[PDB]
Parts: C-alpha cells; structure tokens; sequence
C-alpha cells in the first residue's frame, strides 16, 4: 500500500509539520487557518434587511419588490474587511464560516432551524440567542403564509402529496417522490461573469435606461410586463455598485488604522478595485477577480441558488486579463494563484445552509458545487486549454481545501499534455477534478436547439450540468424519484415497511403468490409508471407555483435573452430561450440487481420461493443469512453483464420514452437524469430489505455507480455497464454521475497515470457523461471513522463535490467505505 499525496499532507498534520505547499501559498494559508475546524453560524442580516422592504411592497410586481429588497440589504448590510485578504465582499457579519437566510424560500421552517440547527446530524450551524430573537420576531411573522414552500405544499393534490410528505404541513419528506424546489431558491446557475467585466453594470444599466426610453407609454404590454422588469434591473444595477462602494470605504478606513506601509498600500488598491468594479470594465486581472467575485457573493445575497451559483469558464473569460498583465511585466504566476486562492478561502466562508430537514439529509458535510470550469472547446471549435487551465489544476492540488468545485471539460481532442495534468490532479487524493464529456452533452444540446457556438462554449454548472448562459432559461428544482420504493411497492402490495399500512403505491397483490417473473416484472412497472406520473404531475405544479413566488433582477439583466423580451428567469417561459429541466432517477443499482436476483434465482433456476425471499426481506435478512448470501450471486450491474444491464436498460427505457412524450406539455425538457446529490443516503433509511442482498435502511447505489461492492470485474466493466444501461437512440436524458475508487497503488507512478489517462479517453468514447475519482487506502476511511479528532483533514469525494469525512454522518460515511477500491485496472 502506497498512500497518495492527501493521506501523506494527512499524516504531516498529525506529526505536526508545516504543509509543504504552505510556504508558497502563505497569505492565503495564514487566512484559511483562522476558521479551521469551526461549525458554521447562520447570519440574518441578508434575510432581515430583505424581509423589511418586501413587507413595505405588497402587491408591486415581483422583480421590482426584488430589486428593491437587494437595494435595502446593500445599504444595511454589514461591510467590512477581513485582515490579510486581498479580495471585498461577503454576505454578512459574521467572522469565519456563516450562512444566510432566504425566507421568500422556507421561512416557514425558521422556529425549526432555530431550534434544531445546531444539532442536526447533518451539516449543523449555530444561531446566536440576539439573532434566533430577531428570525422568530422580526423575520418569521411576516412570511407566515407567504413562503414558496407553503405554497407548494398546499397546491399538491392528496395523491401527490403522500408521496412527497409524511405530514400535512410539508415539513418531512417521504423520500418517495422527493420535490426539491422547497430548499433552494433555483436549480444550479451561471452567470454571464464576462459581460460585467466588459461592460460593468454602469453598462448594462445604460442599456437598460434605453429600453425604457423606447417603450410605447401607451402600450399595456410595455407598461404593466416590460417596465417593472426594466426598472427592477435598473434598480439591481445601482444595488450592487453601491454595495462594492461601502467595501471600498471600509478598506479606507482600514488602511487608515493600520500601520503597516505594505498593508496599508494594499487596503488602498482594494479600495480602488471597489470603487471601479463591478461598475465599470475591469482593467487588470486584479479587478477582473474582484468584478467576478462581487458578482457572485451579490447573487448569494440575491438567492440561494442551487448548489451555490456557479462561476463558468474562469479560465477562458479571465484568460485575456492574465495574458496582457503577464506580457506588461505586472503579474506573475504566483500572484495569479494568490488572488485566485483569495477568493476560494472566501467562497470556503459562506457556507450554502439548507435549514429544512430534507435539504440538510440532501446536502451533507456543507455541501457545494460552485463548478468552475476549465478546458474544453472555443465557441469556434479549437481546443481551448491555455496557461490559466494549468494553474487551476496546480492551485487545486496545493490549496489544501476542497474549494472551488473544479470540473475539467474532456473532449476526443484534448491535448495529451492537458490529460496528463488532470491525471495527475486526481491522484492527488481529493476528489479533483470531476470530468465532464464534450462527446456526450453537446449532441444533445444542438439536437435540443442550441447552436453548435454557444453548445461548444457551455460552462459545467453544478453538480456535473451544463450552462449556456445566454441561452439556457429553465430554473425550477426537480423531482428526486426513488425507484427502489417501486420494487418495495412491488414485494408489498403498493406499501412500504416505512410507512406500515399507508397505501403509497398501486394495489399489485401478493408477492408471494407471484407465479412468473412476467407477473411480478409488471407489478414493477405499475409502480415504476406511478412514480413517473407522479414526478411530472409534481414538476408541472412546481414550476406554475414558483413563477409566483421567485425573481432574480441581477441574474436577468446578465442574461440577454431576459434583457432583449424584459423577463425574469424564474418565469416558466422566455421567448427563444431552451429550457432543460430534470427528475431523479434515483436507485438504479439497487434496483437493477432486486430484479436480477429475482428473475435469476426465484424464477429461472428456482433456488428459492417467493416466499422464502419475502420471509428473509422482512426478517431484515436475520435467519435467513445464507439467503443473503445467495441473492448476491446473481448478475449485478456493473460488472458489463448482459443479464443484468438488459434490465437497467429497460429501466432506462421507461423513464426516458416517458421524459420524451410528456415533457413537451409542460414546455420544457424534463429528461432522465442520475445524479444524487447525498438523496441516496435518506431514499436508502426508508427502503427495507431489497432482494439484492441490501440490509434495511442502507444507503441506495450512488448516482450511476454500482451497487456497494457488487462490482467484481474491474473498473472498466463499470464505464462499460453505464453505456449498456443507456438509449443512444433517444434524447430525453441528461447527465449521470460516475463515483469511481481506486487504492494510490493502482495507479502508483507514471505508468499509473498513463493507465488512468486511457481510462478517461476510453470513458470519452463511450459518451458517459461524468466521471470522479476517489483514490485512497480503506485503511485510512476505517482509521478516520475511530479516531476522527486525529483525521479530521480527510477530504473524499462524495457526489460532485467533496467533505471532510468526519462531518458526515455514519450512514454516508458507510456508504464511501462500501465503495469497491479498485486495486487494478
């Protein structure tokens, strides 16, 4: 066992040695040791500030009630300058790790988060007594009946509602037909970050001043629709510069205090960068970073943008900036990494809260995905890997946090050189980066309408999704679907063990008296064609009720589309804009093998009656272990198995054809997507004993990945397996997530990384869309779970995104561990 370079730093932090990178990363490791180790606190400023102007303007149009809440949050709100940084802005007033409050969302869960935050067994945050009085006395009453999730959960018909919530009130999911609008604000989303470091928001709001004046003032249309969009952006314009402006006087008055000459020069020159960006275009890469960043902490404050707002193609619209500051002698690569790595110790403070307790079981270990993208292609179809692309991979390896989200875009042209990199960068031990393939989505996307220019010029967003954005306009969270319930429906006659006698699913009979795998494959599909009807009847109800209950001014006015028809995104449809929404086809692993082990061992060979599978299911397994033993020989996804992945395409098949005929009704792209956030763990802790050898409440497979440890033949078989389970010859599907592991021996040396580089080319051509890599020893899992104060720097990759391992729960952290590490190729 050889370990990688994580488990080794792992080890210098127990012996007690300096980081090897941390002398040439020294301010910024000197800023990330001051909020090591600390739960994050929840911060109200944004969400009072907000809650005070929207109570003064019931009853205006919605984006301009936005934009004049976000004008009273930059004038309110907390500024100020942390010591050592070089980079303004932050979305309260909280020292260290905070999150911050979005009542328009979930304020109906405010007397709950504040008293059961703290404790949460996922991602906890404490809440001052000062701040818990002011939520519950100045922030709550107002949105009492006025939050979106109020009003999702009384406009879901009761037959959808007993599969979305155990209560009456919405406040505890079933985990069957999961809705995931109620905690977050919108799906994943990136901003046009280039069009502000061109134009600045003075420019936008020129062009946005000219609309106004060319607007018919007799025209019904352009008065009551266009103008108050108009005037929100207007507004939102004006919002954020004044916001940089009051960071610009608090470097002042820093600079003042201090000192220090050298400090106090730099407090000077970020006072300068405010008071230039983001208003106008920025001059050097300095501003560029500080524009940028502005833009995307102002949209945190804005709204809780799914997965935090992601950040684009940094290393292509920054790319023009590094290159002339470098060729005019006033930039190095090393002050490059220090601003870059600035501004993710930054990002690393605001932590994204989910205070619900289905966003909490969704988002463990403080979940993240602000994707920054690098690589790929240019808008006219070159390769677009340059000198920032490396120096990505380089901070990411060296920044000792697992910050940013940094996703690299692969295509069948990628330079060799660019590979060996990413290579290298995953062996590092963390996760880094996660893959997204050219070959796969950009088909899709120019058969979905885009052009092959802004298909070829996508930003990752998110988890592993992809962002056109100036195109792309569809916002509303989907459906999370637990299709292992289906085959729970199907043994138990439509009920779950869960829930008892609650009727959840169709009436299909007794199981034990099922005489062909026909009869029980169809009572399957009964239950598996229930959750289908369900998730869209949900999804078409989500996105008629978030239309009244979101806006986005700041996000509008960055999306030309929003400012050519003067519309917020958050309206379900803008004229020439491509809308690709999604629902979770959560399970497949569990539920692939469920089916195999009983079309193989009860049916074909008849090793064993239904009634004796359904004896040990409902026996949890317990004496009838020889039984569990049995069920985990037969054919297993993952292992490119016919007999198994015939089943999963067929599974595929279903969800797909249905995602292809009823999306269109509802006006957008609701396509068969398999990516799980940490839902697996929650969908497993209400799924009982599956025919698959699974105990009760265990966490369901991972994404696309194999069951735990039901992969026998190799990692390869697993890339092989996940194309065998696909339809290439139909389009309603997007991306599925690929969680792989191998031990640092399999892939020790250069030779090591020559094999892992063949396996993403082979990973390429086979059109899968994602791919991540752990690479760790068990050893080091097993030896954080018993001593977690000793490990407690572990970093892993979880699903899109990587978390401390000791911040997760048992039941995720024996999800990791189940993982098959691959010790060959």
């Amino acid at each position: 066992e050889i370990k990688s370079p994580h488990e080794q730093r792992l080890e210098d932090n127990i012996a007690g040695k300096e980081d090897i990178y941390r002398e040439s990363h020294k301010r910024v490791f000197k800023l990330l040791e001051r909020f090591d180790g600390q739960k994050p606190a929840i911060d109200v400023e944004r969400a009072l500030y907000f809650t005070q102007s929207m109570a003064e303007t019931v009853g205006q149009p919605l984006v301009l009630r936005w934009a004049k809440a976000l004008m009273n949050v930059a004038k309110n709100i907390t500024v100020m300058v942390q010591d050592d940084q070089l980079l303004l802005g932050r979305c309260g007033g909280h020292d260290g790790r905070y999150g911050i409050l979005y009542p328009e969302l979930d304020g109906d869960f405010l007397d709950i988060a504040v008293r059961d935050l703290p404790t949460r067994p996922q991602s906890p945050a404490s809440i001052s007594p000062e701040d818990a009085k002011i939520v519950v006395e100045q922030i709550a009453p107002f949105w009492k009946g006025r939050t979106y999730h109020e009003a999702l959960n009384k406009a879901l018909p009761a037959e959808v509602h007993k599969l979305t919530y155990d209560d009456p009130d919405g406040l505890i999911s079933r985990f069957i037909v999961n809705e995931t609008s109620s905690f977050r604000s919108s799906i994943q989303w990136v901003h046009d970050y280039e069009v502000v470091l061109k134009r600045g928001f003075n420019g936008l709001k020129q062009e946005m001043e000219e609309k106004l004046a060319a607007l018919d003032p007799a025209s019904p249309v352009d008065q009551v629709d266009k103008r108050p969009f108009i005037e929100a952006t207007i507004l939102v314009c004006d919002a954020i510069v004044l916001w940089a402006k009051r960071h610009a006087d608090a470097a002042r008055k820093a600079a003042e205090a201090c000192a220090d000459p050298v400090r106090k020069a730099e407090l000077i020159r970020m006072a300068e960068n405010a008071e230039h960006v983001p208003a106008n275009p920025a001059r050097d890469f300095y501003e560029a970073v500080q524009s940028q960043y502005f833009t995307q902490m102002f949209s945190r404050l804005e709204q809780k943008t799914g997965t935090t707002i992601s950040n684009g193609r940094m290393d292509q619209y920054f790319y023009p900036f590094y290159k002339k500051d470098m060729e005019a002698g006033i930039l190095t690569d090393e002050k490059t990494l220090e601003y870059l790595e600035c501004m993710w110790v930054g990002m690393a403070e605001f932590i994204d809260m989910y205070i619900s307790p289905a966003g909490g079981a969704f988002n463990e270990g403080y979940a993240h995905w602000e994707a920054v993208t690098i690589g790929g292609q240019t808008p006219d179809g070159r390769d677009a890997t340059n000198d920032l692309t490396y120096l990505f991979l380089k901070s990411k390896r060296e920044f000792p946090l697992h910050y940013p989200d940094l996703a690299a875009r692969i295509h069948s042209r990628a330079p060799e050189r660019y590979l060996w990199d990413v290579a290298e960068t995953i062996k590092f031990g963390s996760g880094f980066p996660k893959l997204c393939n050219d070959e796969e989505c950009i088909p899709l996307y120019v058969s979905k309408g885009a052009t092959f220019e802004e298909a070829l010029d996508y930003a990752v967003s998110g988890c592993i999704e992809i962002r056109m954005p100036n195109r792309d306009t569809y916002t509303s969270g989907g459906a999370y679907t637990n299709f292992a319930s289906a085959v729970e429906m199907a043994l138990y006659d439509g009920k779950m063990k869960k829930y008892g006698d609650v009727q959840l699913g169709i009436q299909t009979g007794d199981a034990r008296k099922f005489k062909s795998w026909d009869e029980f494959w169809n009572a399957y599909v009964q239950q598996h064609m229930l959750l289908l009807r369900t998730t869209f009847i949900q999804q078409y109800i989500v996105i008629q009720t978030r239309a009244k209950h979101f806006a986005q001014p700041m996000g509008s006015v960055l999306h030309a589309l929003c400012r050519k028809h003067c519309i917020d995104l958050h309206q379900p449809q803008i004229p020439e804009g491509l809308n690709f929404g999604y629902f979770e086809f959560m399970g497949l692993g569990t539920v692939i093998d469920s089916l195999a082990a009983i079309k193989k061992l009860v049916f074909e060979d008849k090793k064993l009656t239904m009634d004796q599978l359904i004896d040990a299911l409902e026996a949890n397994f317990e004496g009838y272990e020889d039984i569990q033993q049995l069920l985990r020989t037969a054919p297993c996804y993952g292992n490119d198995d016919e007999y198994a992945d015939e089943i999963g395409r067929e599974l595929d098949r279903m969800a797909v054809s249905f995602a292809a005929k009823y999306g269109k009704e509802m006006g957008i792209n609701n396509d068969a997507r398999y990516v799980p956030f940490t839902s697996h763990v929650p969908f497993g802790k209400v799924v009982s004993a599956t025919p698959n050898g699974r105990v009760a409440w265990f966490p369901l497979a991972d994404g696309s990945s194999p069951s735990h440890g039901a992969d026998h033949n190799g990692p390869t078989a697993i890339l092989l397996s996940n194309h065998n389970t696909k339809n290439y010859g139909m389009r309603a599907r997007a991306a599925r997530l690929i969680n792989v592991k191998f031990t640092p021996k399999c892939v020790e040396g250069d030779a090591g990384t020559e094999k892992l580089v063949q396996f993403i080319r082979t990973w390429c051509d086979l059109k899968l869309w994602h791919i991540q890599f752990n690479v760790i020893n068990a050893d080091t899992l097993k030896k954080a779970q018993k001593d977690p104060q000793k490990y407690r720097n572990l970093i892993v990759r979880i699903a899109g995104y990587s978390a401390y391992f000791v911040d997760l729960t048992p039941d995720l952290q024996n999800d990791l561990i189940a993982r098959t590490g691959h010790d060959q190729m």
